[PDB]
């Protein structure tokens, strides 16, 4: 099941329209260019590896900041288009497009710095951070990585409207006489399938019932295998009383340069990006009072479809009110 | 039990506050006075039986119309108060209060006309109509009854907000860990109990999806036993497409006098009364298209709680989509 | 009495009532805290749950480690309780016994009795008597949860609440209501309104003196002690003004081996569905700050599972007195 | 690429949400129920094969019409759910759910009638009509197919905004300094990529410039291989003057029973369905006068991705002006907005 979804993934990224959609996100493109250009000393006369370069934009940023040689690896057919852009911008002596997967190609040389845009939904979808970490085999002993660190933020939320939307969709299968047919036997199954879907969109920050818990991956130290099973303990101190309908996820990445640390944030308090935010709904919400603690674990298991199985166990400590939920990030509901 | 329900019923009607609340309904009181006074020749020098007179207001209307003798039968303690008002209004020679049930008291004389206010929610609640029909044992052959007829109007409606309200209430019992306790096994029962509740309130007529079907009871012709089982067939021609969440009920009564026929209407196209309107919800709504026929039966079976067990079977004939519902008219949801 | 008892148990047969009581977080949360934080009183013990309803308290006792819990319920709700015991897989530890605690058979004396027997003013519905009756199954070292109950009384000033009674009763003070002179009933209407205890909450500023506390020790009290409750009071007025009546609230204490947990319905505490109760004087009494208001509140158990309330109060320094009779079975729910 | 394509396809159809989305389409479900119930004589005490039954709704309709035995074949995981419903509606004696592809499973008995919903975009997308026709090896000689026939309708359209959209979108690349990068060299490629996408949406019928040309497939007569290469000649009698930007496509299917013929239509003159309509743009527009003829061919080549490559050649006969396009139906642009 891994090979087929990998084929579909790279076919999806072979399209210029996807490159345009991602490049038109000005937060992404502008933050990356700021991180690279304001840290020009991390690129001046340096060797760069651009992992999953796509159309090559990050490599062009590296060249703008003064890089001597940039190896831009790309496994999709977009590599060819990148080469076209390298020629038409007269950067053939500085940007070397290397077609293929970063786990299989040969570089002639170790690099001073690795740059990439490997973030997916919840920072981890598409599992490309594993390729980003794998590329560290080419990194000189004290080399740098752009982005350097990644923070996933989790926070309980209340949203009755979203819960009722999904619950009603599931309740379609509560009908006992749909065109004279009893569907009710499948209702449970339907509910399960509907609540396994993470909800990808934005929201007002006032739905957040507690301060976010932060889980940090240091890309300078993380190993690829570390991303196969990600265990995130959490303990929220509730600031508002009400129903917890689930957990909201967003992420920031930090480019820790020798001049400046530049943050790319997809937080709901920041301008919207094409990453949006992700929300895992409980099949049944948990009541809590302000001052209570909501504690548990979010376990992300990498699956062979370049996504994650999400398991959220969360309990209100004061009453012992527990919730266990399973989700699949490969079937997200693009609500917006 | 029947005895205990009757005890509670008459204790409820012993309170002056209930008399005030019913009498402050200007549609009820004003329409009754209009029907009696504009048909004064049906009362001039006549013999009147007031069934369940309460404080006696209808007996006073009959006296204003010139009734020679009015027997005002009341089983609650309110009978005493009626006598006070008879004495303080100097009508001791024309209004005779008779305490007790009309089924058990003895009147000295056959009456020219019976007047009563026997209508409950859906016109049938409290089963007082039976007592009303029973009073015909005292009616002269040329006698009349005010009200003379009663029309029950049914009409399919769409109200997603009401359905969502009741469903959300029932969803409390879907919790797997309410204070660590699994309630979900009762959810079905919960849903049933919530959708057995008739919803007593008013609504905009724009929620009605077909012209009303009318079921008429002729109080002059009807016998008491007829009200033990009431079958109301219906075949609506759907005027709008969408979800039928249930059936709405209201009623009219006609005082068919000699001079004039006067109508008392509780329809949603009419000024609101304390009867409001009554809606019966379906646990699963029925999708219908304009031009379809929604056919079925409403069955009222008299129970020992001075009320009716209601069965409503409806189906969209084009698709065979069917809905069977039970409603306990002894547990209404007053939505205001 | 039977006609009221059957209606009482029919009322308590509905899942909506159980849900409304369970959703009161003060009630359910305080019971769970008291049982769990006194787990040494429950670990491996025999427990009797008097009037278990849906069984929630029995589940709390099982969570604390009870070896066997007998949960007795007289309404049809007992059936649902059984469903919850099977679905939570506690049949070997929780035995649901349908019927009244005075009539069912327990196979074993219990280590501790738990119950939620509190009504309005702590005594309404008379279930405390059943609670005390259950002591026939208590071992000589047995404990009661709740262990004690304090009823608090305090004089209040509310000119507008007093005004409302006459504004409502003055409906009857009309010489031509549709041509009928209603005035002769005005006095009765007034009396009827003043005989209603007023169930709602209020600002603690309306209290004119520190409360007087009357305590029932459930470990020592006998059933017949609750048939006639005499509460003398001598308030030392902290403010000058008119006293329109007495305000009532209550607390109960669970006195466990580890700690004592209080459940309070005081107006200084968060609102519960018990609210607070206010009994007006027919005529207010003027008191200066520093005067003493002395008198007696006599609660007499009646045949409708409630109490007749006789209140006699006087300002000692002036001799002004007021005497008032109320029926707690017909309270006026004023909260909106 | 059949392996990845088909595993993705069946995983897509394993979801109850997709089944519900198809069932809630009242045109689809209602028309199928009408065609089966109003032709009860074709099902009463009959043997029925349901091809790709999904949750089994069509098998339940056939049961409503009195079918003696119904084999419901489903290749996705939805078969499990189908089985559940068969048990929960007390029809295990009459409906047998067979999990697996209709080309690979073994039906013990020859059937009197085959029912299915194999239609995709342009009636041919997802290539399930091939499985529907392959199922005829289980059909009795006098048997029937529900649906019986299928008409694909082509019609020239004018949509200036739609045509200009492609160049507006591709012109993102026609920038000499996008964050300091000259993207211009890719603009042309972008254009090509946009023009290879059939546009799935609806439109007002007034953009249609001529009566549709209809290509009929008769499922009772057609062979599976007939759908590997579909050549649709067209000559349109232009009813309006203007610039033709491409061809619009929709389809109907007809259930031809003993009692009645029932039509399920996805035409733009009919209420919208989840099939919408499909529009393929020419590379360059062609001016045509009303009374001119627009002639050419739409050649559908079945490809390995359970879809079709669409080759379209058109010319205004009275002027000789011509245009063409080659589109990939596996990657349509969902424009419904
Ligand atoms: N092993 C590999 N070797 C070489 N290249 C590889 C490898 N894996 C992947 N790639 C290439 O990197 C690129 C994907 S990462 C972009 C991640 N942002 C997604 C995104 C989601 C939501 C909003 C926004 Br806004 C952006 C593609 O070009 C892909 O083909
Ligand atoms: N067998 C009997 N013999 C003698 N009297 C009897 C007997 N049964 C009953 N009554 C008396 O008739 C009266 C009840 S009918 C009023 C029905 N409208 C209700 C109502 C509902 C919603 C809105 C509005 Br506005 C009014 C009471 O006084 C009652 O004590
Ligand atoms: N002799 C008996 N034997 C067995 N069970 C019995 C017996 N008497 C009663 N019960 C059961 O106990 C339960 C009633 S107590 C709830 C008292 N809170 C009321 C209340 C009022 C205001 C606010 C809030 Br908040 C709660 C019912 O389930 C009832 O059926
Ligand atoms: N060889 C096979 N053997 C057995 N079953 C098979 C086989 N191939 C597929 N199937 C099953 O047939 C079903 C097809 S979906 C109905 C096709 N309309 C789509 C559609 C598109 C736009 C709008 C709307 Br409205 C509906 C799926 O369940 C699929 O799993």
């Amino acid at each position: 099941t891994e090979e087929s979804s990998a084929v579909q993934y790279f076919q999806f990224y072979g399209y210029l329209s996807q490159q345009q959609n991602m490049m038109q996100d000005y937060v992404r493109t502008g933050t990356y260019q700021r991180a690279i250009l304001q840290n020009h000393t991390d690129f001046k006369d340096k060797i760069v590896l651009d992992v999953g370069c796509g159309s090559g934009i990050l490599s062009f940023f590296a060249a703008q900041a003064g890089a001597r040689k940039i190896y831009a690896v790309e496994a999709s057919t977009m590599a060819q288009h990148a080469e076209v852009l390298v020629k038409s911008n007269n950067l053939t002596d500085r940007i070397v497009v290397i077609p293929g997967k970063v786990e299989e190609v040969s570089l002639p040389e170790q690099v001073d710095i690795i740059i990439s845009e490997p973030m997916g939904y919840m920072l981890f979808n598409e599992r490309m951070l594993e390729s980003y970490l794998h590329a560290k085999k080419y990194l000189k002993p004290s080399g740098n990585m752009f982005p350097t660190i990644g923070d996933v933020h989790l926070a309980p939320f209340t949203d009755e409207q979203l819960y009722m939307e999904q619950f009603t969709k599931a309740n379609f299968w509560y009908q006992p006489s749909f065109h004279g047919v009893d569907l009710s036997a499948l209702r449970g199954a339907a509910v399960d399938e509907y609540f396994r879907q993470p909800v990808v969109d934005t929201f007002d920050i006032r739905i957040l019932m507690a301060k976010s818990v932060k889980y940090t991956v240091n890309f300078l130290e993380a190993k690829e295998g570390d991303l196969h099973r990600i265990e995130i303990p959490f303990k929220f101190h509730m600031l508002h009383s009400g129903l917890v309908h689930g957990l909201a996820f967003w992420f920031d990445v930090a480019f820790i340069g020798s001049i400046m640390t530049v943050w790319l944030s997809t937080a709901p308090t920041e301008p919207l990006t094409h990453w949006y935010q992700v929300r895992c709904l409980f099949q049944s919400p948990l009541f809590a009072k302000a001052g209570d603690t909501l504690s548990g674990t979010c376990l992300l298991i990498a699956n062979k479809r370049q996504s994650y199985d999400i398991s959220i166990v969360a309990q209100v400590d004061q009453t012992g009110s527990k919730s266990s939920n399973l989700l699949d990030l490969k079937n997200p509901f693009f609500r917006y």
